[PDB]
């Protein structure tokens, strides 16, 4: 059994991690749990999520850290930083999207990986954003155990993550993503199934 | 101020209502709230949602009823039926997707509207599925104040709903949906913005 922790903060983007969460949690070998600084966080959409783990109470080791976006990432919280930074040290697969990446950039966590994000100009004055690898202008990017993406790439984000964690064969993940993006009828066209 | 109630049951589809919920809730004139039979329901993805209203405790009148899919719609719950059926009587805009539509079909709520769903063969023995309007094989369908869709059409589902409720001009909703489906870079292509 493998564990995926979804780090969500208040006012988190509803649409960003839904494809990854369902794909993973439905597996017998994968478990999805949420972690936050608060026991209850609201999505931008108005949903209230009852968080599984409060930072400092989550399992020491898990297999995937998914940092979803939202409007609360300008956080100086030392507990939060330790939590994420520790995940990097343990070298566990990490995927960040939208606001989450702004957090990574500001705390010098993007300095050794190729990446992308919402808008690089927002980081121009981040004293800790000194990348060796330049910012890539694409929906999502993967470099070793780090996948980044802008808030408009839930599907691209999910695709690269499933690849990174060897979720399934490429000619299987491709189908799942096609179904997600184009729908049953277009899928039925290109696959019949 | 207008209210949208999202009816979610246990093991609900994470990906189906995220675009509609965020689009609506961000508006000053719209509020999104969840309603269920239980105070806490899990999404297929592993998220636990703290429901706003338990059926029987939700506001008597609201502006939109969104019934999201999942694996718990084979429900004989009389409270649930009364709740939905009452919404139909008050003629409030209603949108159903995935499993939710199976519920509509079985309780004779699709007999006077054109519609679609996951698979019509599943309703072949429903004694209450006697439509005047035939089942349409498309991602999503709108007929007056009823929008239906299969589980693979979150975006189509959202598009028709925003249209039904006159959320904005078509040449505005079209852009929002393009952004949702194709991403920033493809959007920037076709609009520059």
């Amino acid at each position: 059994l493998k564990k995926a922790l979804f780090l969500i903060l208040d006012q988190y983007a509803d649409w960003e991690g839904v494809y990854l969460a369902s794909a993973l949690n439905q597996r017998e070998d994968w478990s999805v749990h949420t972690v936050s600084l608060d026991p209850i966080v609201s999505s931008i959409g108005g949903f209230k999520t009852s968080v599984d783990y409060i930072i400092g109470l989550e399992p020491a080791n898990f297999n995937l850290l998914v940092m979803i976006g939202g409007d609360s990432w300008s956080n100086d919280n030392k507990k939060l930083l330790h939590f994420v930074k520790t995940a990097f040290q343990k070298n566990i697969p990490i995927a960040a999207i939208c606001g989450a990446v702004d957090f990574l950039a500001k705390n010098g966590l993007l300095n050794n990986h190729s990446h992308t994000g919402n808008f690089v100009y927002l980081w121009k004055d981040y004293k800790q954003y000194k990348p060796i690898s330049s910012f890539v202008e694409k929906q999502a990017v993967r470099d070793k155990n780090l996948v980044t993406a802008n808030g408009t790439a839930p599907i691209e984000f999910t695709n690269l993550i499933l690849e990174m964690i060897d979720f399934d064969t490429p000619e299987n993940i491709e189908k799942m993503m096609y179904m997600n993006r184009y729908g049953f009828y277009h899928f039925c066209d290109k696959y019949g199934n």
